Formats: structure tokens, C-alpha cells, sequence
């Protein structure tokens, strides 16, 4: 039983509850996370952070490994899905997922069209951990759903690309806090 | 590489698509923009702001410098054109442009009959930038299309003229948001 | 009877309902009407117009001569009462009233602490008319409630006094329109 | 003769009374202003903004140039001083004042330990103006208490520092409203 993940009201995060994922840095930290697109790619949508502090972005929900635990805890494999307020053009899912390696930038981006549940080698790319910190919570991609799978193991940092703040694997991660969509 | 401008749904503005330009401050802040007419001038039509914040006015289309970047980004020169929802009286374009100095008022008005494309000194007055504001976005007239040209460089704010709410160069820009039309 | 006063939705004004009194001019017009004070006078409060288009001010209610006529009509004597949202320190009323002559400005200002009802000589100064105009409605002080009373008879203009835009008797009135407060 | 500053009820700001200073843009725009401390400096306290738009922060009191005018008016030099809702660790004043240029950030910060009164070159850094914004009001550092002094002349915006939201000189001011502390 790992320590539960807490939101800005000090309440524990619950699976299936909507939360905005906002930058923990108060003062020049940017807003929350949302969806964007690329010049050469409308679908699936990529994960971006808002530049503006005013925009908390799009809420997410968290899915736990077992559907019978309803507490979000540190160091535990999670599915992350954007819950858009309105329907979207793309038919891809809005579930976070580590992309294939981008040879044009050398980065492993966070994109969508992941999958919910069914842990193991088929859904490996859709599993994320939340790790605690001094500044706040930081996302970590290091899935344990497949003990014999070779996997990347790294924090999720933030990195500009063609005018948008994207998420990608990095040595040091970007800190976030969680705000109820209430 | 510049930050994409975002509409009220959070989706990047696309060149060629129609958007309402609505005040980000509502209530007495007013509604969206529209073609108007001065009392003693039928053509060109002028740019005005609807008083009611329920009225989104009529949409515009944005045109980028390069016809290949389909995204509208901040701090880049673009053309603004109202969708011609108007009668057949005026042959003037519905493209925004900066007027000659108005000695009646001290103002550099935004009017229409601008020109799309052909960046350079001949069309200098038809190029606007969208910049981030404290909230939403503001327009800014500071063209970079002619480097040897001396030019005005200033935000667009709101000013009363002819019993209507018009746009003019101003120290502090007025903030707007963009709604899909 | 006389032509009914209309609000900004085209509906006729109804005595007993709340309307903002906003400047008819759109663009540089100022905001609505409200309560203010002077350096040497906290009470009663003076009638003022906001400089900012964003502020509609405080709603007024109108009272007809006879509690029967529910309609507010042009060229008829009315009481005008601010209905502030929160309670006010002043124990004076918020009913409009022509002031005593001001020997420092030469003006007959509109102030409050007026009285509702009782048409006649005692309440002469609390009766106003709304008149039609090209640019909108204008207020007129010219009461007909006391045949044997000598009275001023003048339009209500606006003058700037020590940072504030006040109302005072003037040759030509200032134009207003009426917005429902709901 | 200058237009009085108004609070959120429409009443003019009185010199000496207590007012919260709260961002006119709520949500991720933040709440009200407060005393803060940098990580490595206990005293003087700095000026920060509370992150929660429910948090009115700590009220201030305004001081005019002549203690005889009690109305706070736009575009006039005045002193800003937090109410000392603090511990007893600092001997420094809670009066706002513009800091020396900060070479590590390029910013002119608003800090405290300013001084009240005595307008002239000796107190030039402690005089702020309130100006109308597109909405509410912005602070503006452009003192005229010393005609011969070369001075900075600039709006007050917000900026990140030490993981906190600070006030600093900026091209476009940040808009605030004022709420009675009572
Ligand atoms: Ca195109
Ligand atoms: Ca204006
Ligand atoms: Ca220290
Ligand atoms: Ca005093
Ligand atoms: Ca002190
Ligand atoms: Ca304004």
C-alpha cells in the first residue's frame, strides 16, 4: 500500500474522478495539460501543456491496475485518459501512451491513442507512474506490468517543439499538481 | 515555431477557417466584431464592436504570410478578412487595414478595403499580429513585411466614434477570444 | 395615456421593476448611474455616472403617481429610487431629489434622500419625468404635482465635479437607455 | 479633481481603510496579494500573490500625499502598506517599494520595507499610482514626487521568482480589484 496521491485540496485522488493536471510551479509555470496536433498529423492528438496560467487544459481520469482499488498511489502503474468536454474529430483514443522513437528529434514523446487496462506486454506503452517530490508530483514511465519485457525507464519532462510544450522522456521530470474538475 | 493561437475550445486556429472575434471582457465589455458603416460613408465599411455580449458579430478568416503554414501563431503578420455578410453596395474588400491619420480625433482607425497577400511596402497597412494578453489575445499593428519601411508599431484598442465602438491603435490592446464559426 | 418608456429589449418599463440607467452612447459613453459621495459629505449620497462602460451602476426602480398605472410613460411624474444590492451606511434614502442651489458651482445637482409618493408641495423635489429624444431618453425635472408651487423646469444634463460625473439641471439633457437588471 | 478609485461594491477607496487586492482575472489568474518570504531571506518580506482565487490574501492600506484628501484617486502617487498579519520576526516595514535592479533575473521587484510620507527624492521608490485597466485597476510605478529625478515609469505586472508569484515592473500591468476587508 503506497502513499495515496493528493490533490490541491489535500484529498486523495480517486480512480474515475476528473482532475486537471497543472504545473506545480506557481509563477511562470504554465497552465495545465491538454491536446494539440502536428503540422503533418491531425490524429492521434499529442499531449501539450498550456503556456497560459489561466488555462487548466483538459481534465484526465486515472485507471488503476485492479479495478477494485479506488485510491491513486505513488509508484503504481496507471492509465491516463483525457476527458474532453466536447467530442473530438479524431477516432483515436485520448489515453496517454509513449510513442515510437522520433528519429527527427531523438525524443520519446508522450502521445495519445493508448489503451485502458489489460496490463502486460500488449499495453506496456500505456502505463505511467506518479512519483512524489519536493516541488510536486512528477510522471514516470517505467512499467512493471511485464517482468520479462525490456522497457524504457524514465521521468516525463517537458520540451518545446514547433511552438508547443510537449511531454517526453527526460532525466529530470516536470512537477505537477492535481486540481479537481469541480 | 511560434505559439499557435487557440480558440475558445482550446484548438489551434487554422488559416482559412471562420472564427468570431469576441471581447474577452463581457457584460459592458461588449460582444463580437462586425462590419459597420459611418454615418456619412457607405464604403469602405468600418470595423465595429457589437454592444451586446450575446452577439458574436460576424466571423473573420485569417490569412498567413506563407500559404503553407496552416496554423495561426502569435506575433506573426497576417491578414484579417470579415466573411462578406453584407449587402452588394460596397465593392471594397472586407480586409482589415490601418487608415490614414484622422485629424478629427487623433486616431489611427482600423477600417476595411485592405489587401490579402503580397507582403511588402505596398500592403504594409494590411498586416496585423495576434499577441497574448493578460487574458485572451490582442491585435497588434507592427508589420515586419518591409524592413526598410518606417511604420507604426502599436496595439489595437477600442474607441468611440460616430456613436459606435471602433478599433484604433492604442497603448494597451483590448483582449479578444476566437470562437469557431 | 402617454407613450410608454421602452427598455433595451423593446419591452415597456414597468413601475416596481429594476433597471440599470446606462448611457445611450456606445463608444466613449460611460457606464450606468450609481451612488457616490463628496469630500465634505458622506450622507446623503450623490447621484453619479460611472466613467467605465463596464460598470452598469446600481439599478433604479420607478414609482408612478397612482399606484394603479403599472407602466412608465414619457412626460409623467415619477419617483426614482436606487435599489442597492448591499445595505448602505447612510440612513438617508436613495430616492432621487433635486438639491438646494449650490452657490459654489451655480448648479442644481441631483442628489438623494428624496421621498416616495405623496404628490404635492412637501415632495415637490422628488418628482422626475423621462422624456423621449433622438439619441435616447432624457430626464426632466418639471413637476406638475402642485399647481400653486413655483418650480424649476429643466432637463437633466451631466457635469464633472471633482473627479465625478454628476447630474444637474441643464438646458439639454443627457441621453440614457434602460437595461433590465435581471 | 481626479477620478476616485472604486472598490468591488462601487464605493470610493478611503485612505486608511483596509482593502484586499485581488486579481481581476480569477481561476488560474490567482487570488489576492500577501506578504511572502524568499527561501533564503526572511526580512524584508516580499510581495507575492496567493495562488487560489478563493484566497483574498492580506489587505493593504493606502496613504495619500496630503493626509487631508481621504479619497484614493487614479493617477496620484500614494503609499501601499500591508496590514501586518505576520509573525514578529521582521523589523522591516510592510510598505511596498521598488527594489534595486535584480541582475540575476532582469527584474525590478516590488518588495517591502518602504517608507510612508515625505515625498521627494529620498522616498521616490515608495510611491505607486493606481490606474484604470481594461478591467479593474493596475498599479503603476511612475512617481512625480521629484520633478528633477530621472525615474523608472512602468506598469506593475506579475512574474515568477523563487517558486512564487511576485510583482515586478512590466510593460502591461496586471489588473486588480479592491474589496473592503471588513
Ligand atoms: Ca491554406
Ligand atoms: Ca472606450
Ligand atoms: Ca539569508
Ligand atoms: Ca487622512
Ligand atoms: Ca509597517
Ligand atoms: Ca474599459
Amino acid at each position: 500500500k503506497n502513499e495515496p496521491v493528493l490533490d490541491t485540496d489535500g484529498d486523495e485522488l480517486r480512480a474515475g474522478e476528473q482532475y486537471y493536471v497543472v504545473s506545480a510551479i506557481w509563477g511562470g509555470g504554465g497552465g495545465g495539460l491538454a491536446l494539440g496536433r502536428l503540422t503533418n498529423q491531425q490524429c492521434p492528438e499529442i499531449v501539450v501543456q498550456r503556456r497560459s496560467d489561466l488555462d487548466n487544459g483538459i481534465p484526465v481520469v486515472f485507471y488503476n491496475l485492479d479495478s477494485n482499488d479506488d485510491t491513486v498511489r505513488v509508484s503504481t502503474d496507471l492509465n491516463v485518459e483525457f476527458v474532453p468536454i466536447r467530442d473530438r474529430l479524431c477516432l483515436t483514443s485520448t489515453v496517454w501512451k509513449v510513442d515510437n522513437y522520433d528519429t527527427s528529434t531523438g525524443k520519446w514523446w508522450v502521445t495519445t491513442d493508448g489503451v485502458i487496462g489489460n496490463p502486460g506486454p500488449h499495453t506496456l506503452q500505456s502505463w505511467f507512474k506518479i512519483e512524489s517530490g519536493n516541488l510536486g508530483y512528477k510522471f514516470n514511465f517505467c512499467p512493471s506490468v511485464c517482468e520479462s519485457c525490456i522497457t524504457l525507464c524514465s521521468d516525463i519532462g517537458r520540451y518545446g517543439n514547433d511552438g508547443q510544450m510537449r511531454l517526453a522522456l527526460a532525466e529530470s521530470g516536470w512537477p505537477f499538481v492535481f486540481k479537481k474538475a469541480s
